[PDB]
């Protein structure tokens, strides 16, 4: 195909076309980006005195543990605290565990935090070392550090000791470790509350990320971040959905909440969290507030949704008010951050395609209190394109599928029959998830697939270029889900995956990557592909720099030649770079080979006519100076 190249520009590339959709999904959150090692680590939204309530806890040796209901508990917020008991004539090291997140990376060049919190229930003679650490699972101590406790401590106090490795763990097998001496400890009980243990996080925060998943995020060239869900947004009753206010402050005040993904949220990554993630990398959020809907079904009425509106106001303002005019604001200013964070776009509820009954009256009165607070902020619309009418005229609508990666090729023409009438299309959600088109959402056996694929990549590519051509009105798009705790999977395909150790970035990552790193603020109509077809392209160019992005994707069996025709430019450079994603149509970065499918780089002669053959799936950017 002879592709000629338009000088002139026909819209301006949003900032915020490519960006990430964030919820706490395959402990994406909890177990992957939060940073804290400990699973459970402060017994919160559990039963007392039951196993689950134990859950990624063990004892050493002959201990009693049990989770009780604490008649003094560390907080309001953290009424459970774990029990330790030491039997009568007990002797050596008597303590518990906990097996992580199904793993800690062990790591010498890493300075670990343990804390805890303790009491003595009962005031007590003892004396001797509480000793934490680091222990293979089997009990190779691989880390340590004590500090002297008394019995008569009855008042909860707070232990910080760091861990120094004296060596890498040969794998993620390892647990964290509380000890006393069984002989000196011999009768006594204790209440333990609030575990943490950090490695060193993204950016040295406190409370922070976890560096290698923090730092594959960044390397995508995100502008935006879509939080706190999806269906973890919307929790399963009223008093199960997330709210702001419980994911801010100490850690002793967070009391956590049961999720949608069929686990407990600890809201260690909690509002703050999320914005200054953001300061870090240079995102800015799209944040969604709760809309009167939870998944098992019910919606509020009309005249409940008061109280859940102010709680959406508050939610806005501790992002971006003003400290002196409301309380919300005061506590960011409070906790550090008196300047307002940016926040332009918020999403009203989650998918309320599923209550379209409610969403209009849902809509209609939470858009109108948020509109009037907060004139400035363009507001989302969850439901299907015009299906309800909506009131008011929604400005944005947020449009989600998951398909096949065929359906994405021959889709990429989604957006162009589109009437150009001031609504812009957030796709906030999309992911070629399956091989079969009668069954999207079923088992991997029956065509679901585990990973991205080569296939599943280039069919996303090819429905990508349609969103940047089609980008007057499409301003923000997002693969989902981004993060994949490879132990704990309630979903796949997903963009990253990791366990405890290592991170394995998906041939869905690197096609984000190659579409959102090279990308100019101008876009260069071009001979338009075939509507159907296997082959798509759309090209952009840096005004500031000349630098044009041609990005082609190949979501077919077939090699495809493209001869470009720039001859309407002044000047195009001589050489242009290559960055091509290729493999076979099935390939997946997979734990066991994570670098299978990686992009290559290379250098190409160029001018104002070349010729490119595009291989059998592909995703290929080659990027020119023109002028
Ligand atoms: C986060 O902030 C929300 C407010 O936006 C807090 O929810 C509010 O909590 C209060 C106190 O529990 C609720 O008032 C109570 O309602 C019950 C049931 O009708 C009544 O029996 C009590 O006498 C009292 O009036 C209020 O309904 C509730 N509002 C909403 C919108 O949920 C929430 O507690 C805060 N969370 C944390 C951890 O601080
Ligand atoms: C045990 O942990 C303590 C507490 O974190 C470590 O002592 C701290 O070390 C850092 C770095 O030198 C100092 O800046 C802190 O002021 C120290 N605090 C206290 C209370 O001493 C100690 O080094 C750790 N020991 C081992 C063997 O890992
Ligand atoms: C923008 O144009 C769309 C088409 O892209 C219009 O959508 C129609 O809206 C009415 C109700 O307002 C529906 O009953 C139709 O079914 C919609 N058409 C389609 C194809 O979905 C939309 O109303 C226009 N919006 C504005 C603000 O003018
Ligand atoms: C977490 O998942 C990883 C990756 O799937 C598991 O490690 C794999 O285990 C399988 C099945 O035993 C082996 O055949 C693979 O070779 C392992 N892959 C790698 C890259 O190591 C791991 O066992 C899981 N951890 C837990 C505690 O279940
Ligand atoms: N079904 C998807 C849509 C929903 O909002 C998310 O929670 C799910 C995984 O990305
Ligand atoms: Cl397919």
């Amino acid at each position: 195909v002879t592709v000629t190249v338009n000088k002139n520009p026909s819209h301006t590339v949003p900032s915020t076309l490519y960006g990430l959709m964030f919820e706490d999904i395959n402990h994406s959150g909890d177990g992957g980006l939060y940073a804290e090692l400990l699973q459970n680590r402060a017994f919160q939204q559990v039963t007392p005195n039951t196993a689950a309530a134990l859950a990624a806890w063990h004892p050493i040796s002959n201990a009693k543990l049990a989770v009780i209901q604490d008649p003094s508990p560390v907080s309001n917020a953290l009424p459970n605290s774990l029990q330790f008991s030491v039997p009568s004539g007990s002797s050596g090291r008597v303590g518990f565990t906990n097996e992580g997140f199904w793993g800690i990376k062990v790591d010498s060049t890493w300075t670990y935090k343990a804390s805890l919190f303790f009491r003595f229930p009962t005031s007590s003679s003892f004396s001797g070392a509480l000793t934490v650490g680091l222990q293979t699972n089997a009990g190779r101590v691989l880390a340590q550090n004590s500090t002297q406790i008394r019995g008569t401590t009855t008042k909860w106090t707070q232990i910080n000791l760091e861990l120094h490795p004296t060596a890498s763990a040969p794998d993620v097998s390892n647990s964290f470790f509380v000890t006393i001496d069984g002989a000196a400890g011999a009768g006594q009980t204790i209440n333990f509350a609030m575990f943490s243990l950090f490695p060193p996080t993204f950016k040295n925060r406190p409370n922070g990320l976890r560096a290698d998943i923090a730092e594959t995020l960044a390397e995508m060239g995100p502008s935006f971040f879509r939080f706190p869900g999806g269906n973890n947004l919307e929790g399963q009753t009223t008093a199960t959905r997330w709210q702001w206010n419980a994911t801010v402050g100490s850690l002793l005040d967070r009391p956590g909440r049961v999720g949608d993904w069929g686990y407990v949220n600890t809201d260690g990554l909690g509002l703050l969290e999320y914005l200054q993630f953001f300061e870090d990398t240079g995102m800015e959020p799209i944040m969604a507030v709760w809309a009167g809907y939870s998944l098992g079904g019910t919606s509020l009425a009309e005249n409940q949704l008061a109280p859940y509106i102010q709680q959406a106001i508050d939610q806005i303002n501790f992002v971006i008010g003003d400290p002196a005019k409301s309380a919300p604001a005061a506590l960011r200013a409070s906790l550090g951050h008196p300047e307002p964070f940016t926040l332009r776009f918020v999403e009203v509820g989650n998918e309320d395609f599923f209550a379209a009954g409610s969403y209009p009256y849902r809509w209609h009165d939470f858009v109108t209190a948020l509109q009037a607070q907060f004139p400035q902020i363009r507001f989302i619309a969850t439901t299907n394109a015009w299906n309800p009418v909506l009131s008011p005229v929604p400005q944005s609508y947020d449009v989600h599928v998951y398909q096949t990666p065929t359906w994405f090729y021959q889709n990429a023409f989604y957006y162009d029959g589109f009437q150009r009438n001031g609504t812009t299309y957030f796709e906030g959600e999309y992911a070629a998830i399956s091989t079969n088109a009668n069954d999207l959402f079923g088992t991997v056996a029956d065509g679901r697939l585990a990973f991205p694929t080569v296939q599943s990549a280039t069919g996303e590519a090819a429905f990508m270029t349609g969103l940047e051509r089609n980008s007057d009105i499409v301003f923000a798009a997002s693969y989902a889900p981004l993060l994949q705790h490879v132990n704990s999977t309630q979903w796949t395909p997903d963009l990253v995956s990791y366990d405890a150790g290592s991170v394995i970035k998906s041939t869905s990552f690197f096609a984000q990557k190659l579409f959102a790193l090279n990308k100019g603020d101008q876009y260069l109509p071009s001979t338009l592909p075939t509507n159907g077809g296997t082959l798509h392209w759309s090209i952009t160019r840096a005004s500031s720099s000349g630098k044009t992005f041609i990005k082609i994707a190949n979501a077919g069996s077939s090699a495809q030649s493209l001869t470009f025709q720039l001859t309407q430019f002044n000047s195009v450079s001589s050489t242009g770079t290559l960055q091509v994603l290729t493999g076979p149509e099935t390939a997946s970065n997979t734990p066991e080979a994570p670098q299978a499918i990686v992009p290559k780089t290379s250098t190409i002669g160029t001018g104002k006519t070349f010729t490119y053959n595009a291989p059998a799936f592909s995703v290929s950017v080659i990027t020119v100076t023109t002028n």
